[PDB]
């Protein structure tokens, strides 16, 4: 797929991808998130999290602080340049960001940021 990914997230607490390279002239990438499970959104609740490692365990520990209404995400964090809903069994959520907010060089992780997610449901984006 050129400029977009189709990401994935299960019951399994595993991702189906644990990396994802982003192409220098795309001028705006899509993360289609997609819950194939019987477990809803309240015990076993996936996001995609654009975020550098820099600040990644800090939305993370900050994220699970922000209630449950706030998706367990902490509002309005400058510290993810893009995120998805928190969806769940059967449901489907995305977004897209600029590729200008991308910086090249620095490290990158999307995780999850539902109490405890973000250990195990993660992997490496980059600007290739
Ligand atoms: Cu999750």
């Amino acid at each position: 797929a050129e400029c977009s990914v189709d990401i994935q997230g299960n019951d399994q607490m595993q991702f189906n991808t644990n990396a994802i390279t982003v192409d220098k002239s795309c001028k705006q990438f899509t993360v289609n998130l997609s819950h194939p499970g019987n477990l809803p959104k309240n015990v076993m609740g996936h996001s995609w999290v654009l975020s550098t490692a820099a600040d990644m365990q800090g939305v993370v520990t900050d994220g699970m602080a922000s209630g449950l209404d706030k998706d367990y995400l902490k509002p309005d964090d400058s510290r993810v340049i893009a995120h998805t809903k928190l969806i769940g069994s059967g449901e489907k959520d995305s977004v897209t960001f600029d590729v200008s907010k991308l910086k090249e060089g620095e490290q990158y992780m999307f995780f999850c940021t539902f109490p405890g997610h973000s250990a195990l449901l993660k992997g490496t984006l980059t600007l290739k």
